[PDB]
């Protein structure tokens, strides 16, 4: 149920993540090759983690209240950030391995990703209004950098690969660009920021984004000839 | 000492870990070879972390009350999980390096292990009784998988090694299989779950399990010809 | 602001870290080589993390009160530890990469570093006074070992390198030795320990130490011929 009806999206999110996970598992049963197997392992682990995170939220674990200096009280699902701290580096690993990026480049993006998620958690938890928006601005700046780097650095890495790999990379890159860019906007319009929509709407929006970014992304990756 | 006499097991456990650590250190003083030396470092770090966790719990810092949604109050040593989050992947690294497993395979197992421990911690901290059991179930399923994968995947990797190595692997594998499998049982029968035993018994059980899984395991590993 | 005027050192620390970060970014713009580039990425990420930590503290989010069994109430800037938990391994990685230390050796020091930071956080947060000093002692022991291993192990790794690299390594090593050894002394003399100085003096001291250990260190590294 949740605080303001948002439990329905928490439940549907749990289910959607679980089904993606099982589909991926079903799909990888015959995989023998180590590189290919690796893509399965990372891509199954992603919605496992998101499914468990969603379920914990559905049950109200991982839900806090933050009282701002405003007097405003904000209903903060902080378990999302726990989810994000691990699933976003894994997503970056997934596409970096696809791109054939070096270990040092993947590590650089993982470092900037972690920075983005943690500064976003500070934005979400801080009581001081100006600090909320300062950290949201820090985190978004880091996001813009991360995305530019994904395009330029992973794009360069993938440029000497075969056409199947370049086309799959471009698809996955565009999923990241479009869906990841919406998260900070969603934070800003939802209850953590300007409150233009309430918790129910914000929770719906993240559920859709997460599902696209994990199960949609995973679907496109795992069905590609590029990983075989 | 402690809430209901259980501090004695916290103290013995501290001392035990510390003793195992010191012995391990004393044992590796003349080791020059980097691979052999790596086994020492990992196997010394494990009881260090566990000794420090045990000491924190003995002094009460590793201990919190969790009030359930039915009114039951549960006395929770959450420091265990802090310990487990790091020591279980290090133990898996140890035996994986023994087995000659690939980087990919150790990483996969470590991902599943981390998943297991974190969903365990959720099981332990959540206020809703059905959630407690749901997460204990998710974590136990992950464990069964981890243990299956340890046997099939690390066993396959070690199958091409020399006889001493396979023998030491089999001994260490069986220590993991038997001792790790008892932990979900301990949780279920202890105060976190069905409360068949109290805090004193439950603490004794985890002390014995941890000592076997860390110092017993470490002893068997570091004395083998396989690592020299 | 802050508890007792110490926000001025939080503000100057923020600004100091940010300006170091910016300098380093501006300094790395033309870098083509992957190894040189990696040194820039690490050394930019360090003061970015420290600037975000300092700003969070400046706004009051990286601060909590702790009531000791003493009755004494300590104003704890816990976000320092979050910072240190990531920045001290990255510093070790930086110098390790400079030393040409093996992956094993770097991982071993990062292990012991993490142990040192975590046990220091336990020291800072525990209410039982004897426990606070016991953990401070454990953490300091780990630090002395870490510093020794830095000198012996990383010094041996760098002993076959060219003169510029050896000379840069010795400068950076000496920065670590003097500055890092002072942190436990600040904790001891500051409000967490003997309270010989109040929060304002202690905050000032950590600001100075952090700026030398991150921006001073970074400056010396990134201007060296060794990394080119
Ligand atoms: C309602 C939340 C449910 C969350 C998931 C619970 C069940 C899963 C529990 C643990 C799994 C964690 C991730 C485990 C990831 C396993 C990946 C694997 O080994 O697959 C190999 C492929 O080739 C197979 O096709
Ligand atoms: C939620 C955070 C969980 C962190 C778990 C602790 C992480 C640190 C402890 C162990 C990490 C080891 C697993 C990381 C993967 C190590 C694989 C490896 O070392 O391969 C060696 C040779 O086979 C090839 O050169
Ligand atoms: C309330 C949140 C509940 C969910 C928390 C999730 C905790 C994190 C779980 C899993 C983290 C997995 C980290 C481990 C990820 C391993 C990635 C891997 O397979 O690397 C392969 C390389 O070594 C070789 O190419
Ligand atoms: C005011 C609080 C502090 C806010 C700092 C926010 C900084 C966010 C921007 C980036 C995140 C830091 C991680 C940045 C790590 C990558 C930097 C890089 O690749 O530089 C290229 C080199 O060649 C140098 O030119
Ligand atoms: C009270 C709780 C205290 C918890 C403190 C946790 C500190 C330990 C954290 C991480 C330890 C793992 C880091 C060190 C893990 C070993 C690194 C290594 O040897 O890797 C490469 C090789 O495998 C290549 O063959
Ligand atoms: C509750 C948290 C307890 C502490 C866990 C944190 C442990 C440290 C976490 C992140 C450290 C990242 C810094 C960088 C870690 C570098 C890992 C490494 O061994 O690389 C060596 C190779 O590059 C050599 O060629
Ligand atoms: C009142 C307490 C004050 C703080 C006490 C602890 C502060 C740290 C003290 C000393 C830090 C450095 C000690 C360890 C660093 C020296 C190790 C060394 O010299 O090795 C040389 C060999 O490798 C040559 O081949
Ligand atoms: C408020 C506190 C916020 C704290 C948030 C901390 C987030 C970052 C932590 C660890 C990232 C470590 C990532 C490892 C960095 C390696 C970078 C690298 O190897 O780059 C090579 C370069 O790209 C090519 O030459
Ligand atoms: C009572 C609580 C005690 C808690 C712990 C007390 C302090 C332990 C010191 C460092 C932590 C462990 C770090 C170990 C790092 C590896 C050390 C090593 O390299 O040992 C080599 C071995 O002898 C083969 O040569
Ligand atoms: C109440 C219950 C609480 C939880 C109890 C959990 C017990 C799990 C222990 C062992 C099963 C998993 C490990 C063994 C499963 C695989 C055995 C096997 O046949 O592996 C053969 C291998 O594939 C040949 O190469
Ligand atoms: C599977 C989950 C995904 C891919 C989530 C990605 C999340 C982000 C890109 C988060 C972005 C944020 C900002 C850049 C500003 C601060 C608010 C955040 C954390 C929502
Ligand atoms: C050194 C510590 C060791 C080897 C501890 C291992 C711990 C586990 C195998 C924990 C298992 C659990 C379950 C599978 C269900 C949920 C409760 C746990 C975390 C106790
Ligand atoms: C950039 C930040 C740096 C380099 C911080 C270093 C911090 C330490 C060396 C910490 C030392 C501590 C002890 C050894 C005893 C416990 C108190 C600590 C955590 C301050």
């Amino acid at each position: 149920l949740g605080v303001e009806g948002e439990g329905i999206w928490l439940a549907l999110g749990t289910i959607g993540m679980l089904l993606g996970m099982l589909y991926f598992i079903a799909d990888g049963l015959d995989v023998q090759d180590p590189r290919q197997k690796e893509f399965y392992v990372i891509t199954i682990l992603i919605p496992a983690i998101a499914a468990a995170s969603y379920l914990s939220m559905f049950f109200g674990f991982g839900l806090t209240e933050v009282s701002l200096a405003n007097g405003r009280v904000v209903d903060v699902y902080w378990a999302r950030y726990a989810d994000w701290l691990f699933t976003t580096p894994l997503l970056l690993l997934d596409i970096g391995l696809l791109a054939g990026a070096s270990q040092r480049d993947i590590g650089a993006l993982v470092g900037i990703d972690a920075f983005m998620i943690v500064t976003g958690l500070v934005a979400t938890l801080t009581k001081v209004v100006v600090a909320r928006y300062a950290f949201w601005t820090i985190s978004t700046i880091s996001m813009v950098f991360l995305l530019y780097y994904l395009v330029a650095v992973f794009g360069e890495a993938v440029s000497d690969a075969d056409e199947d790999t370049r086309s799959t990379f471009n698809a996955l890159r565009n999923i990241i660009l479009v869906t990841w860019a919406i998260y900070p906007v969603a934070w800003l319009v939802g209850t953590e920021g300007l409150a233009l929509t309430g918790l129910y709407g914000e929770t719906l929006l993240f559920m859709v984004l997460d599902l696209v970014a994990k199960v949609g992304f995973g679907f496109i990756l795992l069905r590609s000839r590029a990983i075989m």
